[PDB]
């Protein structure tokens, strides 16, 4: 509640990976020149926050994971002059700063201000701003939203509509713009032509959901999860492919029912083998993957170029290709003017502190996104 | 010589790999139905030719060789539409059937119809054409321009101006086209960029070209091969490198010079590591690495799936996306207009009998175009 100064309050912390959170009191401190602390009110769990946890994202431990999520200005720290306290805000994984390259170059997103490429753990400022037992906590992506209080910097912050109802718009944080700007920004799929989306969860329902705003005339979900199909079919699919039910590669599959390949084709996994077969599987003259899953640390894939040289093309994108702070907002009034529809995405609403139900939840393959409620 | 029927010649036989060709007597059988025979006025040692003999890019042997020519028409089989006896004429590698997928594809270039994934060694119809000892010799690429005489399919040769300087024009059946297509069509180089071309032979001094025309503002060229800068710079290059000369790997040198990446990456070797080191010395938030060369046969690269996670785009690319028959003509009304110049890629031309030689120029780096006469 209410501040200038230093607050308890519980939070999600991490303090191994392949445990489970705990719930604990943290001291989170108060904004800084040009930060923000703002209260949680809703959080989405995206397969990243599990990537932390199983090691597969590497980042520095303890840490409070979280970063799709939607809340409201506590406080302002000095010179902020973006979002006044009380406003509608939505954290943002990707920053934009406004100064280096990428947010000069009209088409780059990822902001060399990220801590994606080599995470530091910490501030702008090199500081946390979290404290559990007496040892100072992790922040990730300089967002952290599993918790009731959180401070990023003015840089990572995007002021959204007041009437926003930001226990669905937190989506928008990740998940959606994500899926729905591979589909519409980056790959840029064009009416009529025929996708295929590899990973059915929330990210690529929403791939889904770009590809059919796109105009795509087939959509082809596949899945090892039989269950993802429904949900994916009632968002835009046209079909859905299980590899599992098939005595030849999901590839040939695949060609064989484009008459050929794929004109788009999108990996939202995570793994390496489902990386080259969204690649093989579309068009050898003008088909184009997107690489949309975060894959295991420092690991390598192994593909024959052959499949570049006839004209394939390899694009992998962060945030959909989304400029971050001139995005979310925007992306908000569309959700507004019902333009879209983030309810599909939606399987659960749990309370935070169930929030390691909700993982489970993930694991298991019963649920897409499920919201956690502070 | 004229004919209705067999003509007898000479012609560069590759009977085995990592063997001198053999100049020979060969039976060029007249054309079938909607093909043509032709009378080969000069042709381009491209690097594609001496994979062949090496075994990097598997063809069946024995063949003749040969695919950047340009020749004046014999004769042609029934039912031919595009091309009469008489007309200055330009085979080509990659078809244009104008039926299938890809040359309906406004994009696209790699024809279905072509024998370059699934080298047949043989014509349309599945047989050859050339006869040497007593036993038949397999086609090249479907236009296998070693050979004083040849029978392309009416899908693979290019009707050109009829004063078009032939033995400067046949470096657009490939090596230029390639080149400068792959720059300004592929890649799409922008006014003010900054790109960065490996490999400094015909092909990269073609794509110097390209960059240049695009408006490129800096293009750095890097070869282990010192003597390549002068025509380098000559061409368009701002600036050379020489891998050799650094105590620190290539990438890391192109991006501190390049303040973190260069726009536009460009590999023109063939070799698998220079087609990972062109890729991440690009830009890694909105960067785009062509692949050009030709790799060997059934080699597989490792590389790290985050660089494109980034927002990096590999392209790959065959004839530098050029749309075969449509565009070789335009091309080579351009090279009449003076839009653009041939003769610095050029650099010896010996006559036909000296193949095996104008070969020791390439694989001694001292040679760039080679023009064989007949
Ligand atoms: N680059 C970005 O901006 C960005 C954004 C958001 C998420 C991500 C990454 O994308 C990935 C997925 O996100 P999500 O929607 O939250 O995750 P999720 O766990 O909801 O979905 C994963 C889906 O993949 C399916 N899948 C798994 N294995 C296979 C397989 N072997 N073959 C076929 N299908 C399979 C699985 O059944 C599930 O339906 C994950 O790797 C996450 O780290 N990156
Ligand atoms: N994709 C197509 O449609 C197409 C068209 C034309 C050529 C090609 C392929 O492109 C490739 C280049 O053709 P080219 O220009 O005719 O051959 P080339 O020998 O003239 O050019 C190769 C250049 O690579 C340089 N080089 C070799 N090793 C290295 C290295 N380790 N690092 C840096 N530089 C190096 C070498 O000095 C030379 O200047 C060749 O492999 C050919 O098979 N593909
Ligand atoms: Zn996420
Ligand atoms: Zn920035
Ligand atoms: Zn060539
Ligand atoms: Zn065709």
């Amino acid at each position: 509640s209410t501040a200038g100064k230093v607050i308890k309050c519980k939070a999600a912390v991490l303090w191994e990976e392949k445990k489970p959170f705990s719930i604990e009191e943290v001291e989170v401190a108060p904004p800084k020149a040009h930060e923000v602390r703002i209260k949680m009110v809703a959080t989405g769990i995206c397969r990243s926050d599990d990537h932390v946890v199983s090691g597969t994202l590497v980042t520095p431990l303890p840490v409070i994971a979280g970063h799709e999520a939607a809340g409201i200005v506590e406080s302002i720290g000095e010179g902020v002059t973006t979002v006044r306290p009380g406003d509608k805000v939505i954290p943002l994984f990707t920053p934009q700063c406004g100064k280096c390259r990428v947010c000069k170059h009209p088409e780059g997103n990822f902001c060399l201000k990220n801590d994606l490429s080599m995470p530091r753990g910490t501030m702008q400022d090199g500081t946390s701003r979290f404290t559990c037992r007496g040892k100072p906590i992790h922040h990730f992506l300089g967002t952290s939203t599993f918790s009731q209080y959180t401070v990023v910097d003015e840089i990572s912050v995007a002021k959204i509509d007041a009437a926003s109802p930001l226990e669905k718009v937190c989506l928008i944080g990740c998940g959606f713009s994500t899926g729905y700007g591979s589909a519409v920004k980056v790959a840029k799929v064009t009416q009529g032509s025929t996708c295929a989306v590899f990973g059915l969860g929330g990210v690529g329902l929403s791939v889904i959901m770009g590809c059919k705003a796109a105009g795509a005339a087939r959509i082809i979900g596949v899945d090892i999860n039989k269950d993802k199909f429904a949900k994916a079919k009632e968002v835009g699919a046209t079909e859905c492919v299980n590899p599992q039910d098939y005595k030849k590669p999901i590839q040939e599959v695949l060609t064989e029912m484009s008459n050929g390949g794929v004109d788009f084709s999108f990996e939202v996994i995570g793994r390496l083998d489902t990386m080259v077969t969204a690649l093989s599987c579309c068009q050898e003259a003008y088909g184009v993957s997107v690489i949309v899953g975060v894959p295991p640390d420092s690991q390598n894939l192994s593909m024959n170029p052959m499949l570049l040289l006839s004209g394939r093309t390899w694009k992998g994108a962060i945030f959909g290709g989304f400029k971050s702070k001139d995005s979310v907002p925007k992306l908000v009034a569309d959700f507004m003017a019902k333009k879209f529809a983030l309810d599909p995405l939606i399987t659960h609403v749990l309370p935070f502190e169930k929030i390691n139900e909700g993982f489970d939840l993930l694991r298991s393959g019963e649920s897409i996104r499920t919201i956690l409620t502070f």
